[PDB]
């Protein structure tokens, strides 16, 4: 509190955190959903070199 | 206790440990001593291409 506000990425620093599942690498947030919409892979209807 | 003794390097596993100095990489044990003996660097007494 007795300093200027130091804004550095090497200032914002925490200890090691334990996530659910006892992993310590921070898990990737995204997981592809299982809703009514699937992954609409477009595929070229190919004539030459099939 | 109700298992066979499982001896694997992936069995011997601990959590994250905090060392003195608030480091978490396990520090190297060796530090060269400051006794009465210094590091006796041998150096070739060189004649050609000095």
């Amino acid at each position: 509190y007795s300093r200027p506000p130091n804004t550095s990425t090497a200032n914002q620093r925490l200890k090691g955190i334990i996530y659910p599942g006892e992993v310590t690498k921070p898990p990737r947030g995204w997981v592809f959903p299982n809703n009514g919409k699937p992954l609409r892979i477009g595929v070229p209807n190919r004539v030459s070199y099939t």
